[PDB]
């Protein structure tokens, strides 16, 4: 037989014999991930087990979307597919999906605990911006970027792990909402620069080493935002639904703090003239990302062209050919369990 089984915690991993020495590196509501050695490729890989992905609509849609996008996206700043398999030998018996991926060294939560020089900080931000733009070019807006779903290597290279939001679910896993934009928090429309809000929260956290807006729920989340940045102007208020508008206008009013006070020189390398100029430019970029009103917030391309970032600019990275997404209905599906099962199985086996 071409497979063997190993127990990983309370889970059983049944994998191809080419993959050896499995070790757990991560977990989530969607599945469980092990590092492993690929004896054929002669390199380390990551293996994600998806257990019965067709069990409900939220898991099924996410799994199907993940499979399709990994098969059609190929960019250095998005985690790359190496293999997919199932150990079950028929549609009738089909249960689990295994996705094999590039293995990276660490997540951004680990990097946030470190003091970063301007070269490394700006290069990480550049790469995030290239990954995001590439997704936007294919009509994919992430909306859920956070430190835990961004990974790095010791050479400062960076990859985004996931493709973002689509959703009730029975799960012990708690949802992190600290990086979500005001327009997502308040149920407004959104465009591409929704993702720039999240990059600003991440950047701010890299500088300060603390979560900017650590809200317990969406109501607390909003409070934390206005405390730091100030109550938005009347022009923004007028874009909200009446029921939301009454709520937002009724909160206590806050003046907010200047970006000089939010992010002072002591948080940046600021010894040499070189570092002093860079600190000033870093603060300017923050001031253009952490903007409540999306109509006044910076675009992804404006961010790529910013003085802090543009030293890295390369069109083969920042202007790559868009992904060819085959499924025109990739974000608007409703199916039965047996239908999702067959759709996913066909994708894993590569059938139509
Ligand atoms: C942490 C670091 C060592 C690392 C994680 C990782 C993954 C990885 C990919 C997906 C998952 S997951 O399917 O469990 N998704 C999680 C990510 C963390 S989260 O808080 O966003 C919940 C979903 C876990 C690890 C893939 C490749 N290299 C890696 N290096």
């Amino acid at each position: 037989n071409n497979f063997y089984s190993v127990e990983i915690g309370d889970s059983t991993f049944t994998v191809l014999k080419r993959y050896q020495n499995l070790k757990p590196i991560g977990s989530g509501a969607q599945g469980i991930v092990c590092a492993a050695y690929d004896a054929i490729l002669e390199r380390n890989v990551a293996i994600k087990k998806l257990s019965r992905p067709f069990q409900n609509q939220t898991h099924a849609k996410r799994a199907y979307r993940e499979l399709v996008l990994m098969k059609c996206v190929n960019h250095k700043n998005i985690i790359g597919l190496l293999n997919v398999f199932t150990p079950q030998k028929s549609l009738e018996e089909f249960q689990d999906v295994y996705i094999v991926m590039e293995l990276m060294d660490a997540n951004l939560c680990q990097v946030i605990q470190m003091e970063l020089d301007h070269e490394r900080m700006s290069y990480l931000l550049y790469q995030m911006l290239c990954g995001i733009k590439h997704l936007h070019s294919a009509g994919i807006i992430h909306r859920d970027l956070k430190p835990s779903n961004i990974v790095v290597k010791s050479d400062c290279t960076l990859k985004i792990l996931d493709f973002g939001l689509a959703s009730f679910m029975m799960t012990p896993y708690v949802v992190t909402r600290y990086y979500r934009a005001p327009e997502v928090i308040l149920g407004m429309g959104y465009k591409e620069n929704v993702d720039l809000w999240s990059v600003g929260c991440i950047m701010g956290e890299m500088v300060c080493h603390k979560i900017l807006f650590p809200g317990r729920d969406y109501i607390d989340q909003w409070n934390k935002v206005i405390e730091q940045l100030g109550t938005p102007c009347p022009e923004f208020m007028k874009k909200l639904q009446p029921t939301v508008r009454t709520y937002v206008e009724n909160r206590p009013k806050y003046a907010g703090y200047s970006f000089e006070k939010l992010f002072p020189d002591v948080l940046f390398p600021a010894d040499s003239e070189h570092n002093k100029l860079k600190a000033s430019q870093a603060r300017d970029l923050l001031s253009k990302m952490l903007v409540i009103d999306a109509s006044k917030r910076i675009s992804v391309d404006e961010a790529l062209q910013h003085p802090y970032i543009n030293v890295w600019y390369d069109p083969s990275e920042a202007e790559a050919p868009p992904p060819k997404i085959p499924d025109k209905q990739l974000d608007e599906r409703e199916h039965t369990i047996e239908e999702w099962k067959e759709l996913i199985y066909k994708e894993v086996m590569d059938l139509e």
